[PDB]
């Protein structure tokens, strides 16, 4: 098949009306507003009339639950939340008499904990909103447990009884109309007799598995029967209807899966609509995230054109006025109503996903938001869209869903004097809008009907998205009508006239950053591409096809020019018939010549001022941004990546270039001399981004670079070098040397190689370490090695996590990029009480993944890189299968035969120790743990010796504090996936067997690439290690006055305890902290050297192991106990490990000897620092404290509870 | 107000632990809780689990949770001032056990 | 002012905490100094009283 010929064909050809929608997707807010202001304009007489009606409605609302409970028992906010959580849990006891017995006999008598595998407070964030009006992403479960004990011991059974009865009314009658459709229908007769109507929301949403979507279908089908029976022929305007969410009906409802959506989701909606037609009731399609709007139009079109549904006008569709495309969607729907002759029921809403849309656009680096950023803009948009709808009542049925009495009044007068039932209606939410609309419905009020949107579901179902429904925000109308600081005059203000008179009509909100401006003045964020935008898909389709017509090559690009060598083709890992290009591999002689050429040119490149070197990197970033579509196609075909992952990889490369440029402008001066020629060895799994990042850092630090790309992916490397050279990097400063490990080994061994940057397997990193320990710099110091290696990354999930959220993050973390990320999730740890449910959902979601050649948007998971990787991965799976472990695998299509594919696989293990090797593929291991054994589990995770990425899913602060304080990993992630670290936001890199550091895309990185490290931006700490302080006092007691002063200076210069929050997207908190590394191996020669080494290590929070072969034991007599606790002596270094670094004192030959002995230590590759005795005497920075602390990044999803506070 | 050592017994006067000393079962004071768990307490709990001392391991975990060690509050007061209230370890606790299980419970309380 | 504050503080702390299971000790002897002869006097006595103890 021709490459990219079937990448992302639209469901149907895009009509003029559909194209106007897509054109508006991310239109600048200043362009959207003026036409909405003009369309929403009404006469002076009508504006006065509407202000009067809105004032009248607000007068009655202000002249007419949990708060009375809080008052009666003098509860604090935390006590009220804790009480509601207790009530919720008591209500999970089905039998009333049993519950009342537990309350009277056992709960009220204290010791509520004994009687109630799941925290009482799992849903406390939701109750917090109910009680306080404020949203918290996580739960302070220790504060709530204290509050619950206090309130029970103070007030006893009476307060528990009142809490249970309160929670029973709220969850059974207020948040839902009823628990079941039958109960909801019985409770609807009251307000229907008063002139209301009903639409029932079965609270289905976001199916994760085929089985879940099936359950949601039969739930809708059974509700339609019950509603249609109850309707009893009242028709679609007087009688009740149903609302559905398309995401409930298919687990892959997305533009990427549009073919499955049209083939599998469409017939299900049609079968429900056919039943609604037979009973003649409304069937409304709810609106969801912005990237599903236009896809939902494709279903609406087919259904409205389907003759089997003719004769019924009950089909309805929601449009969100907070969206920039809203008027164009309405134009399209009104035209569709004309063509089909169906009077489409159009429910106009503002929109429910605002926080999420803001965060998503920022994460994806898109041009703008698809929603407005000022609430008042959404208000104008709503009124303008109501004007368009009211001009088309002959062909559509408008339904104005709103609780805003000013919006209501404006539309009521805009609609004019002629009214009949069926012309239009208002709508409101059950248990919320009735106060307002009982001033509307009926001949005694405004005589306009209102349909009540009636949630139906159990306590479990209701609570899953109640947070979103309450967001209650400071800007919300019901929050303001109930806020005494807001006058009526403020409430009936005309948003159209306020916007019309602003200085710049439609200006973006000042406190929301566009995605490009996420980092402000520091640097320009990289831009992504919207794969839900039809114009982007059409343009990308052409670029990708054109990229596959290019004769890509990679050559040994020496300083003198291209070189000859053995040439072979490069094949697509998804289809070996697809030749991507040709690579000419470097001879060992030319690799040695290349180092000497780099050595000869080093002074010239080091002489280019840091600012101009940084300008080269910024120019390269601009080139990569403009060339992203072509780079995508190369990465897709050469590395086997999906287009989604290729975009992120090109973004990462752009971000590295801009980040290291800015860090250079912040730091580098004449005293930070380059190391010299640096060998950069990059992997095949990020063949552009890690390749670019290592080379960009070395170059901008003033070093000439020899670039050895992975043997599997030289083409994108060659293109990267081409762009860097075009951006101004001279050919002598950047040489490309394609080839295998012989090239890499020849480069590492070359006498003039001054440093090595390696990302790859631990096995190869250890071989490089041994090579380098043979050599010293001309100054007699070790050759710096940055080695970033694999991880055995775990995620821990407790019973408070939301299964749907966990499964999505697990599916992405484990199987994205066929699990060929260093960060990929290898071991999932499930609390025993929820393991079977989460595993069932996970297996079901596994089978919804599409595996195949990655030149189709619909493919989720591509091939693994080679036949050797495949065989290695499959050998592991078969071993586990042969041991009787449960193994779940998706079936592969026959087309995968021409490439190297491994199906995503789930393996259930007994203990974490069953996994005895890193498996670099789409293979997830699952273990279960008892809650009391959590601390031991973290011990088991740490015990592997790896320390790269780690994930935690929990709502409970106590569990967050515990786990994140005990885990030993470089990149932590809370309530999100564990992959895709963002440059400058989650600086990336681990500890132990996972790497040497410093972190890539972090502020210590450049300092490793110069002879004298600069002071990074924001790199300081006001904290002083107290054991360092005790050691300095001891040194003074011994008379070692100079050493004691050096110790105090080390205590101040240490940045141990640095704790920063890094700028990033909304709805996330990204933290960067400096901790101790661990136990540092000390290899002193003199007593003074030992004292200086001990001060450096203690000042950075570390313990030490001192070489007993030094004979310096008598130099540490009568150490204070605090210092003694941190000091050990070691005769057999390999037995007393693992270490986290080393400090060596000696002459050149002693350093080389010690460096070789350290390289032979099993386990982690140690970051070693060496100095002579004379250097310790002359240079206060002889040992650099940057390399004696450990960097930790933590990314917390603060939107995880359902909203953004 | 109040100190340690030769300066007094505590609890502080005009602070939230004071009334609890004047009753035979102390209540849970307002805002008195902590999300931090002492890591040595955790190690002790696992050791108790290893020995099969299940009732004691449970008591240690319950002590680790109900400890308010690491509480760190800002107290309401005048502008231009920041008034802080924190709970720290006391020091070395004298344990006078009679039985092995008693010793385990006492250690759990002091370690937590 | 400090005497007034002690009285109102221990009153509020009582309203926040004490229930039937927090039994009093019994008679409490309150011995006060001469340097804060109302404030410390009042604070010790108010705390013992509000916790349900008669005071000497
Ligand atoms: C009967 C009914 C059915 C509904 N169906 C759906 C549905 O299918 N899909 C859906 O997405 N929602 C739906 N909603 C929710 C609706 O979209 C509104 O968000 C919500 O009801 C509040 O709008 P308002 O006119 O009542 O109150 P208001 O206080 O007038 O409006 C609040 C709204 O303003 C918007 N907003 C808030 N802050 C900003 C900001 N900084 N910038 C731009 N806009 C902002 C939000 O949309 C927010 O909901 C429905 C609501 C009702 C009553």
């Amino acid at each position: 098949p021709a490459p990219f010929a079937d990448f992302a064909p639209p469901v149907r050809p895009q009509s003029t009306l559909r194209r106007a929608i897509t054109a508006a997707y991310r239109r600048p807010e200043t362009e959207c507003l003026p036409p909405l202001v003009e369309a929403a304009t009404q006469s002076k007489e009508i504006r006065d009339a509407a202000a009067s009606t809105a004032r009248k409605l607000i007068e009655a609302l202000r002249g007419k639950g949990v708060e009375g409970l809080v008052q009666e028992y003098s509860l604090s906010s935390q006590e009220g939340v804790a009480l509601m959580c207790l009530a919720e849990a008591l209500l999970r006891i089905p039998d009333t008499a049993t519950r009342d017995a537990l309350i009277r006999d056992k709960i009220a008598d204290g010791n509520w904990k004994s009687h109630l595998s799941r925290s009482l407070f799992v849903n406390a964030a939701t109750w917090g909103l109910v009680v306080t009006g404020k949203l918290t992403s996580t739960v302070n479960d220790r504060s709530l447990a204290a509050a619950l004990t206090r309130l029970i011991s103070r007030c006893g059974e009476p307060v528990i009884r009142r809490g249970v009865d309160m929670a029973m009314r709220m969850m059974g009658e207020q948040f839902v109309t009823g628990e079941t459709i039958r109960e909801a229908l019985k409770r609807s007769k009251e307000l229907e007799e008063k002139g209301f109507s009903y639409s029932y929301d079965m609270l289905g949403e976001a199916a994760t598995t085929a089985a879940d979507a099936e359950r949601y279908y039969r739930d809708y089908e059974s509700a339609i029967h019950a509603i249609g029976k109850a309707s009893a022929g009242r028709g679609i305007y007087e009688g009740p209807g149903i609302s559905i969410k398309l995401s409930a009906l298919h687990p892959r409802y997305s533009r990427a899966q549009a073919a499955r959506v049209m083939g599998e989701l469409l017939p299900r909606v049609k079968a429900l609509a056919l039943l609604a037609k037979n009973y003649d009731i409304g069937l409304n399609i709810d609106a969801e995230e912005a990237d599903r709007l236009e896809l939902s139009l494709d279903l609406l079109e087919v259904l409205c054109l389907d003759g089997d549904l003719s004769g019924w006008n009950g089909m309805g569709f929601v449009v969100q006025a907070y969206g920039k495309r809203c008027p164009f969607v309405l134009d399209f729907i009104i035209d569709l109503a004309r063509r089909s002759g169906r009077r489409i029921m159009v429910r106009l809403v503002k929109g429910a996903y605002w926080d999420a849309e803001i965060k998503r656009a920022q994460l994806d680096g898109l041009a703008d938001f698809p929603v407005f950023t000022r609430k008042i803009h959404t208000d104008v948009s709503y009124i303008a869209c109501a004007a368009k709808l009211l001009a088309a009542t002959d062909v559509v049925f408008p339904q104005f869903a709103t609780h805003n009495a000013q919006t209501l009044a404006a539309i009521y007068h805009m609609a004019g004097k002629d009214f009949h039932v069926g012309k239009y209606e208002f709508q409101c939410l059950h248990g919320m809008g009735e106060p307002l609309y009982e001033e509307v419905v009926g001949r005694g009020k405004l005589d306009r009907p209102c349909r009540i949107y009636a949630p139906v579901g159990t306590h479990e179902t209701l609570l899953a998205y109640l947070v979103r429904r309450l967001l209650g925000a400071n800007s919300s109308f019901v929050h303001r009508i109930n806020d005494p600081k807001v006058s009526i005059d403020e409430l009936i203000a005309d948003p159209v006239e306020v916007v019309r008179a602003m200085p710049v009509v439609g200006a973006k909100h000042d406190r929301i950053a566009l995605p490009a401006e996420l980092f402000g003045d520091a640097r320009t964020n990289s831009a992504g591409l919207d794969l839900s935008n039809e114009e982007t898909l059409a343009s990308l389709t052409e670029a990708l096809r054109e990229s596959a017509a290019m004769k890509w090559t990679a050559l040994p690009q020496l300083a003198t020019g291209p070189a000859a060598g053995e040439t072979r083709t490069v094949l697509n890992p998804g289809d070996h018939r697809d030749v991507v290009g040709s690579v000419t591999e470097t001879s060992e002689e030319d690799a040695r010549r290349a180092v000497r050429l780099a050595a000869d040119a080093a002074p010239d490149w080091a002489a280019v001022p840091p600012s101009e070197r940084a300008a080269c990197l910024d120019r390269a970033a601009e080139l990569m941004q403009a060339r992203m579509p072509t780079l995508l196609g190369l990465i897709i075909r050469e590395a086997g990546k999906s287009a989604l992952n290729a975009i992120a990889e090109v973004r990462e490369a752009i971000d590295f270039l801009r980040y290291y440029a800015e860090q250079t402008r912040r730091t580098l001066g004449p005293g930070h001399g380059p190391l010299g020629p640096i060998v950069c060895i990059s992997p095949w799994n990020f063949p552009l981004a890690i390749f670019t990042g290592q080379i960009a850092a070395a170059l901008v630090a003033g070093n000439p670079v020899l670039a050895k790309p992975a043997e599997e992916t030289p083409l994108i490397a060659a293109e990267g070098v081409r762009i860097l050279r075009e951006a101004g990097i001279p050919a002598s400063a950047l040489q490309l040397l394609p080839g295998d490990g012989r090239v890499g080994a020849a480069l590492v061994a070359a006498a003039e190689t001054a440093g090595v940057m390696f990302t790859g397997s631990t096995e190869v990193a250890r071989l490089i370490q041994a090579q380098l320990a043979d050599r010293l710099s001309p100054a007699g110091r070790p050759i710096p090695l940055i080695a970033e290696t694999g991880g055995q990354n775990a995620m821990i999930v407790d019973s408070s996590a939301l299964a749907e959220q966990v499964v999505g993050d697990v599916i992405t973390s484990a199987f994205d990029s066929a699990g060929q990320r260093c960060s990929a999730l290898r071991v999932l740890c499930l609390q025993e009480d929820v393991a079977d449910r989460i595993l069932t959902m996970l297996k079901g979601a596994l089978h919804e993944l599409h595996i195949g050649r990655t030149d189709r948007l619909s493919v989720d998971v591509g091939p693994v890189i080679t036949s050797e990787a495949k065989d290695n991965i499959e050998k592991h799976i078969e071993r586990m299968r042969g041991l009787g472990r449960k193994v779940e695998q998706i079936g592969l299509a026959s087309e995968t035969g021409v490439g190297t594919f491994v199906p995503p696989t789930i393996i259930e293990l007994e203990k974490l120790s069953d996994l005895q090797r890193e498996v670099f593929g789409p293979v997830l291991h699952v273990i279960r743990y008892r809650r009391d054994d959590l601390d031991r589990l973290v011990d088991d995770v740490n015990a592997t010796g790896y320390g790269l990425t780690f994930g935690l899913h929990t709502r409970l602060d106590e569990t967050i504090a515990h786990v994140t304080s005990r885990i030993k990993a470089g990149n932590l992630y809370i309530n999100r996936n564990i992959i895709g670290a963002v440059v400058g936001v989650q600086p990336f890199g681990g500890r132990g067997l996972s790497g040497t550091g410093p972190k890539a895309g972090g502020p210590l990185y450049l300092g490793r690439l110069v002879t004298t490290a600069p002071v990074p931006p924001q790199h300081s700490s006001v904290h002083t290690d107290p054991v360092l302080l005790d050691f300095a006092k001891w040194l003074d007691g011994k008379g070692a006055r100079a050493e004691a002063e050096a110790a105090r200076n080390a205590g101040s210069s240490s940045a141990l305890g640095l704790d920063l929050e890094l700028p990033g997207p909304v709805g996330e908190r990204n933290l960067y902290t400096l901790h101790a590394r661990g136990r540092i191996l000390l290899v002193p020669a003199t007593e003074s050297g030992l004292y200086h080494q001990l001060a450096a290590a203690l000042a950075t929070g570390n313990s030490v192991a001192i070489d007993a072969a030094s004979g310096l034991q008598a130099s540490l007599k009568n150490l204070p106990q605090t210092v003694g606790l941190r000091v050990s002596w070691s005769k057999d270094w390999a037995a007393d490990g693992p270490f986290a670094g080393a400090l060596v004192e000696g002459d050149a030959e002693r350093i080389r000897a010690v460096n070789k002995a350290i390289a032979a230590l099993p386990g982690p590759l140690l970051l070693v620092q060496a100095a002579s005795s004379g250097e310790i005497a002359r240079n206060p920075d002889a040992y650099c404290l940057n390399w004696l602390v450990e960097e930790v990044s933590a990314s917390i999803n603060t939107a995880a509870a359902g909203g953004n506070a």
